[PDB]
Parts: C-alpha cells; structure tokens; sequence
DNA sequence: TCAGGTAAGCAGTCCGCG
DNA sequence: GCGGACTGCTTAC
C-alpha cells in the first residue's frame, strides 16, 4: 500500500513523523529534514523556481530549520522578503508524500475518552487537578474497546466493583441500560488506588497511542485534567508521555474577554467533538452539554440520576461508572450519524497538513495553494501584516411587509466561489484597475463596458483571462467534490419522501427492510418493493434514508464552508493572499449579479404578463431571489387545478422552462459586459411555495430583511408528503427563544400559512390561556453571557447592565456563600426568567447555567416567583403581532355587527 | 468564544421629547 | 411611549 502520515511535528531541528509504512504498520521516525526557502535573483540567474508574479528566485537549502527560520528573521531586518513554506511541517509533508494520499481509516488509532473526578469544593479546575482521577473510559477504534479504569479506593470514599451485569439489566430492572451492543466490548479493570490506576492508564496508551483524540470538552477538560493530575502525582516527566515524542506545551488560548490554557501533545492529533460539532453541524444550541446535544442528535433519554453529580460515585458508584461509559459511547453515536471525523480525516490528507489544522480554513488553503504551486516549481509569497479594515460585503433587498400568496424562489450555486471562478479572481491573476462608475449604472448596463482584454468586477478590478489562477484552480476541484456529495443529500431526501408516501398503505405483513443505497435515486424495482412493505420495514429504511442523508450533508455542507472560507480567507489579516481588493471585487460582483438579475426577471416577467415596471421579484438577499407567483397562477385560473401538487407541477416547469433560460440569458449577457472568463453563475429554482388549494391560509409572509415564512411544496427537486415550512430568522429559528415559544409561534405561522386567520385565532386563544402549566425551562429564554464581571459593581447591576447579565448577578446573590452551587460559566450560556415585583430576589429577572435544572437551593422560589405575563408578552406576543402586522391578519377576533343575537 | 467573511434583525439601556 | 445611539446577541447569507 501507499505510506501515509499520522501526525507530524517539528521539534527543534528534527521532523518526529508518525505514518503508516507500505506494509500497513504504523511506525515514527525522526528526520533531520532540510528546509528550503527563496529569495528573489537577477533575471540573468537561470533557476527553474518563479514566484507567482513570474519573477525568478533562487532556492537557498539550509543546514537546519533553525538556520532557516534564523534567515527569515534578518530577511526582516534587512527589509526584503523571504519566499517559501515558513511551516517547515507542510513542507517535509509536501516533500514526503508528493501524490495525492489515499489513507486508510482502520489503520487510524482513533481514540475517545471521558474522565470522571468527584470535588465535593465545586469545579475541578484543570490548571489544578487537586482531586483524583476515579474514572476514565477510553474507546479504542482499532481494537473496538472501552477500556474503563475504575478507581475503588479514593480518599471522597471507598466503593465496590462495577457490575456489568447490573449495567446490562433495564432501568426498570435497577440497570443501567448500557447498549446491548456494547456490553461484550467492555473491558473492565478496577484499581486499589489513583497511583497504579494513572501509571497503567499510561502503560496502556503507550501501547494504543492516539493519534486522533477525540472526546467532549477533552481538550479544555479531560486531557489538561489527567496530564496536570499526573504532573502533579509523578512529576513532569511522566505526564509527558501522554505525548508519543515526550513533549507538551501549556498553550494560552485567548479571546477578546480573557484567557484558558490548553495542553499541547506533540505527536497527536486533538479533535475535541464539541469544537468539531461548533464548527460543523450548523446549529445553534441553547446547550452544549452532552446530555442536550445527544437527545437533540440522537433522541436518546437524558441520563437520570439522584442527588449531586459531587455524590453521584459515593452514593451510586455503579451508576456513576455505568454513566461515563454512556458518554463516552454518545460521542461515537454522534459521530456514526455526524461523520465530523470522516470529514477531519477527508480535509486534512487532501491539504497535507496537521489533521487538527481542519479548524483553520486559513492554514486548510494555505497548504493547498502551496502544494499547488509547487508542482509548478512556483514560490510562494511571504506571510505580512496588515491592519484589520471593514470592506463591503452582500446586498440584501428591503421587501414591503406582507403576506405573499405564492413564490417562486431562485438562487445562485456556490455564488462566491463561482465568482472566484467566472472572474478569475487570485493574487497573480490581477492585471489592473478600470475607472469605476457608481454600481447602480452597471446594474442597469449604462456604464460604459470595463474592459476589452481582461476580466472584471464592478469594484474596478481587472484579471488575466489567459490562464486560471491558482485560487480559481484549486476551488473548482473542492466545489466539484461538494457537488458529488450534495447529489448523494438530495437523492437521499427525495427517497425519504417516497417512503413517507408509502407508509400512508403500510401492508400487514412481516417482512425486512430493502438492502439499498439510499445515495441514488430508487430504481422502478425498490419503489415497486417499498410498496408492499410494512410500517416495521419502511419505517427502519425511512431512519436509513434520513441517516444517508445526514451524512451527504455533512460532505456536502462543509465542502460548501472551505470554498466559501477561501472567499473569507481572502478578507482575513493573517491569510498569506489576504487583499481587500480581491474580498471586494468578490462581493461587489455578487451585489451587481443580483440586482441585475432582478432587473432581468421583472423585465421578462412584465413582458410576459403584458405589464409595465410592476415588481415581481418581492426580496432578495445575496445571491437569491423571492418571485411573486400570484399573476402566473391566476392568468390559468386557480378553479382549473386538481389539486395543491398540479399548481405545483404547473410552477416547476414555468421556472424550468420559461424563467431559468431568461435568467441564463440575463446572466450570460452580465458575463460579456464584465467581459469575464468563464459563465458560471448558474441560478436554479429552489423553493415552490403557497396556501393548500382551496384553503384560507395565506401560503407566506415577510416582516422585514431575513425575517419570513413560507408554505412550501418542493425544494431543490424534493416534492415532499407533507408541506413544509421555511422559516428564516423569525423566533421559531432562534436558539435565544424558549423552547415551548418556539413550537407555539411555529404553530402560529402553520396556521396562518395553511388554515388562515379564524385557525390562527383559535389557536392564539388556547396557548393564552394554557400556557402557564409549561415547564420552567421550556419558557426560559437562553442567551450567551460575556463580560460578566464588567457589569458588576458589589454584586449589582453596574450602568448599561444586560438583562440576561443582571439575571445572572441575581442568581449569584441567591446562592452567595454556597460552594457546591453550580456557578454560570463566563462567555457560555444561560436560562433567563423574568421575576415579579416584589421577589425575594430582589431583581426583575434571574439567570442559571443552560442546560440544567435550577439548583434546589432557590427553585421552589423561582418557580412562585415567575414573571408569566411578562414571559408572555415578551417571548410570544410581541413576536406574533410582528408576524401578523406584516401579514395583514389579526391573532385576536375584532366586533363585529354580527354580536349578538339569538336573544 | 482559537480556528474564514459582511448585513442586519430584535432586546434592552439610557434618555430625550416641551 | 417611542425613537435614536449604543451594546449585546443572534440570525441569513
Ligand atoms: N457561511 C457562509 C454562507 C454564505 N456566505 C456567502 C458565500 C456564498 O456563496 C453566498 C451565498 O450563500 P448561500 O447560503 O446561498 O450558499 P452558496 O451559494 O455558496 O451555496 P449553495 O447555494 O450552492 O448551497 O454567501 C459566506 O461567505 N459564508
Ligand atoms: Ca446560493
Ligand atoms: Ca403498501
Ligand atoms: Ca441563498
């Protein structure tokens, strides 16, 4: 087979490289690796080696990477620049493994673990680690294990052996319920003390090191908390060998607000899943604690137990050991559905770099251009400073509130990245500057043409059409692989909605689930097969289809973030190929392709309505449009369809049909006058949207700039079972909003969307009317909490006090003194409540750590305390009256003359 | 919230507005 | 009471 790296680091002079070697082994090695970096030459110097603006440079081959990095420090004091890979790691990569790497995932040590540590004194602080270490479990994905050490003897108490008997049995039969499918995976070894546990724990990873280290919090928590436990029990030496090359570094990692400090293992690869899932599962959550994200991931129960967490193991050891390896398995479910390491895996061989590089699109594409260029012998330019300045980004159109019966929506593919690629937009490609008019002219074609010779954007940029840069090069091929995994999404999602139409005749009968790939379109054969099915079956390939489709999104999506970060690259201060005017001719092009293609389609859609300057497109934002399709409807008259899917039909092939070849027409024409490279702004329909037929809902509504909802019928190609609402950044999307408000204004927009007015009133009235019997937390708002201490004078609300930080100050008053009390974690989030007049609290709102219940200490309080009314008005019906202002509806019936009669 | 970008909405504070 | 200036936080893209 093909070598390929594990990890690489630079230590010193040396490259410690770990790989897999062409017999499947993983083996280290220690390189004396030679770095090599540029500096411009004379022109009459022959040398193969150009820089990307095509100026020679010679190649100076050091002794050591401290002599080079030595010469790039008095580059600097001489004042010149001092070309090439800086990173001496992505260099020794490049030079290794010169082709395009094909890794094998099973030869990948991939390990998660958990740590527990009981502190009767609050938070164990890692920084510290003054408690024991009495649990850890550590999943080994090459031998499939969960190797669990289990500390029996702790000076907080001593207990009894775990039982994996007890741990198998139901909690119904006072088990645990550790998965079936886990339980002959377990191997289990209890320790008489925190000594010979930690030592065994390091004999162990010595033998199975990591090389990727995943886990939750494991890189803000469990790895500084063992390696500082360890330190501080054996010394500094020992705790070293948690690093395969013996090395670490305590790392301070700094935000606009403070300070938290890392561990650095040299030699592995640390992907904390919580930083993975932040990163790319495109969520906002009011939580990150395992429990949340798994019952929001995975739908599992949350993990029940009684009392303190601090009394969990003295109490209910059995449970306690039970619990660490759930979490640790949670990670693995979540991973099985997310795919977040595949991805890592994916990215970080494709650009040659450290696998934990992935969090970095900067470092991501910077070892990516330069592989590129080198295989030219090109040389790249030296990293600068520059200072960090605002530069203009999209255009979003301001719609007039209303309710919008039907729509047609429209958007453009991979809009900056086509960009890039249509303009040829690069660092090497700029050929110049035009004379630029204001945007306005070039969005209505009166500004005189740009350029006759090079490719330009309406911010005055001007580029080289002879040949693609290496930007355009290298993000056309990440793009084309998005594409791949996004046709395997959508095939996926149409072949979950062809289930769900099944499962509407569920035959009885007992059967199995088709074997199929559920990336590919049904054939005739399986939807024939689907239809004979029970609901045991179709339901089992219905969760198959949604976990395929899962995974096609996170490919897809995140290939979809690199692109677009390469675009975000550009405008980054520490991005090698940082230039504003590249950022900008990026997004000034996108502003003028939408307004031009707004002009386009309300010019081609009042010819064709036989109509003069009405407008049709009702909003857009960035690269989309939003079109009225009240009139298309009505000129064939809304009694001469059969049902809701036949105007649906009708709608999807005019916009295939008639308006994406006008739109292609508008957009190639946009290309010649900017004179550009290559058309690629390729604008689809999306989304199909309006009121059930023969229904008085109102099919959508906009109150303002991404703020609307909208019925709808088929998205991208997916006619969908049933209905389904697109709602953009209303309440209902908003993890600031209580959960329990969420459902009930998603309701609320249901209604008025599919039913009407009457159906929104009755509806209003109810939830009004029962809404105080919710549960505390599903009425709570959530909200992050930065700068907490700026805001507290004596432990009060200090001038210009947030509210939710005035909570938070309240509930530190409320539990003043207690060291067992859960504290709110500064820049996390927290629960907010607004109080009545007159509390024991003395303050008008109270705040605790999201996620969890409020401590027993001051809940019953709370509870009586609950400002309902405000909650209310605040969270519900100021949000429903903006929905129905806009909308033009009332959430209350008005008099009429019709009250009363009957006598 | 260490780790690509900008536009833009709403909650809330402060306080003017005769 | 509502809006403007401002901070904070959250979305859409
Ligand atoms: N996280 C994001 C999302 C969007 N944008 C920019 C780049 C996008 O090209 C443009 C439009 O965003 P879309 O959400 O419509 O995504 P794309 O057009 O890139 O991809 P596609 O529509 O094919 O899914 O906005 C960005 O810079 N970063
Ligand atoms: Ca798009
Ligand atoms: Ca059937
Ligand atoms: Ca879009």
């Amino acid at each position: 087979m093909k070598e390929f790296y594990l990890t690489v680091e630079q230590i010193g002079d040396s490259i410690f490289e770990r790989y897999i070697d062409s017999n499947g082994r993983e083996r280290t090695r220690e390189v004396e690796y030679k770095p090599s970096l540029f500096a411009h030459c004379p022109e009459s110097q022959a040398t193969k080696y150009f820089d990307i603006y095509g100026k020679p440079c010679t190649r100076k081959l050091f002794a050591n990477m401290r002599d080079a990095s030595q010469w790039i420090k008095r580059m600097e004091d001489i004042g010149l620049e001092a070309l090439g890979m800086d990173d001496f790691k992505l260099a020794y990569l490049s030079d290794t493994y010169n082709y395009e790497i094909k890794y094998d995932h099973t030869k990948i040590r991939v390990a998660n673990f958990d740590i527990e540590v009981t502190s009767p004194d609050g938070f164990p602080e890692p920084s510290q680690a003054k408690h024991p270490i009495d649990a850890i479990t550590h999943y080994d994905s090459i031998d499939d294990r969960f190797y669990v050490f289990d500390l029996l003897n702790s000076p907080y108490g001593n207990v009894e052996e775990w039982s994996i008997e007890i741990a198998a049995k139901l909690q119904e039969q006072g088990g645990d319920e550790v998965p079936s499918e886990i339980i002959d995976k377990i191997i289990y070894m209890p320790f008489d003390n925190e000594k010979e546990l930690l030592m065994e724990y390091l004999n162990f990873w010595q033998q199975k090191t990591p090389v990727i280290l995943t886990g939750w919090n494991v890189e803000s928590f469990a790895i500084p908390y063992v390696y500082n436990r360890i330190k501080n029990i054996f010394g500094e030496s020992t705790a070293k060998r948690l690093s395969p090359h013996r090395k670490t570094r305590v790392k301070v990692i700094e935000n606009m607000y403070g300070s938290r400090e890392i561990i650095t293992l040299f030699g592995i690869s640390v992907l904390d899943y919580i930083d993975l899932y932040k990163k790319f599962s495109f969520t906002n959550q009011p939580s990150y604690s395992l429990d949340y994200i798994s019952e929001f991931e995975l739908n599992v129960g949350k993990l029940k137990y009684d009392g303190p967490i601090s009394k969990l193991r003295e109490s209910n050891h059995q449970r306690y050991i039970s619990y660490n390896i759930i979490a640790v398995y949670r990670v693995l479910q979540i991973d099985a559905k997310r795919q977040f390491i595949n991805l890592s895996l994916d990215m970080g061989y494709y650009a040659k770099i450290q696998i934990q590089s992935v969090f970095s699109p900067i470092k991501t594409w910077d070892a990516i251009i330069f592989n590129s260029l080198k295989e030219q012998n090109k040389v790249i330019p030296q990293g600068r400073s520059h200072p960090v300045q605002p530069y203009p980004g999209a255009f979003v159109k301001e719609p007039i509130p209303n309710r919008y019966k039907y729509v047609m929506s429209f958007d453009l593919t991979s809009l900056y990245p086509s960009i890039i690629r249509q303009v040829n937009i690069s660092p090497e490609t700029i050929a110049g500057t035009f004379k630029v008019a204001p945007l306005h002219d070039y969005i209505n074609a009166v500004a005189e043409r740009p350029s006759d010779v090079y490719s330009c954007s309406p911010n005055g940029m001007m580029y080289y059409k002879d040949r693609d840069g290496v930007v355009p090069t290298e993000i056309t091929k990440v793009f084309n692989q998005r594409k791949e995994h996004k046709g395997y999404m959508l095939a996926a999602q149409r072949n979950g909605e062809i289930i769900k139409e099944a499962l509407h005749n569920p035959n009885l009968s007992v059967d199995e689930p088709l074997d199929v790939d559920y990336r590919f379109d049904f054939s005739d054969e399986i939807k024939e097969k689907i239809k004979k099915l029970s609901a045991k079956s179709l339901n089992e390939m219905l969760f198959r289809a949604q976990r395929t489709e899962v995974a096609g999104m996170t490919a897809q999506i995140n290939r979809k973030l690199l692109i677009n970060s390469l675009y975000g690259a550009l405008g980054n201060v520490w991005f090698r190929y940082y230039d504003l005017r590249n950022a900008t001719a990026i997004t000034t092009f996108g502003q003028m392709a939408l307004q031009w293609i707004e002009r386009k389609v309300n010019e081609y859609l009042n010819e064709v309505c036989g109509t003069e300057g009405e407008a049709f497109v009702l909003y857009g934002d960035t690269d989309s449009i939003y079109v009225s399709a009240d009139k298309i409807i009505d000129k064939v008259g809304e009694s001469k369809f059969r049902d809701t899917n036949h105007w649906v039909d009708f709608l999807d092939k005019f916009a295939r049909e008639r308006m994406e070849p006008a739109i292609d027409r508008g957009f190639r024409e946009m290309c010649e006058y900017m004179n550009n490279k290559q058309h690629l702004m390729f604008m689809d329909r999306e989304a199909i949207a309006g009121p059930p037929l023969g229904s008085k809902g109102i099919g959508g509504f906009w109150t303002g700039k991404k703020r609307y909802a909208l019925n709808v019928w088929d998205m991208e190609g997916t006619r969908y079972a049933e209905p389904k609402l697109k709602i953009m950044g209303l309440e209902t999307q908003k993890s600031s909003t209580p959960k329990a408000v969420q459902k009930a204004l998603k309701e609320c927009i249901r209604r008025m969307l599919q039913e009407g007015e009457e159906s929104l009133q009755e509806y209003f009235k109810e939830f009004e009317k029962e809404f105080r019997q919710l549960n505390y937390i599903s009425i709570a708002s959530v909200s992050s909490a930065n700068n907490i201490a700026k805001y507290d004078v004596g432990g009060f609300p200090g001038p210009k006090c947030p509210f939710h930080i005035r909570g938070i100050l309240t509930y530190n008053r409320a539990i003043k003194g207690n060291i067992d009390a859960p504290q709110v974690v500064e820049g996390e989030k927290v629960y907010v409540l607004p109080l009545r007049e007159g509390n024991p609290f003395g303050d008008k709102c109270i705040a605790w750590p999201s996620g969890t219940e409020i401590t027993d200490l001051i809940k019953d309080d709370v509870l009586h305390w609950m400002d309902y009314t405000v909650l209310l008005e605040k969270t519900f019906i100021k949000p429903l009256e903006g929905f129905t202002s806009a909308a033009k509806l009332d959430y209350e019936k008005k008099a009429s003359l019709f009250d009363m009669f009957d006598f």
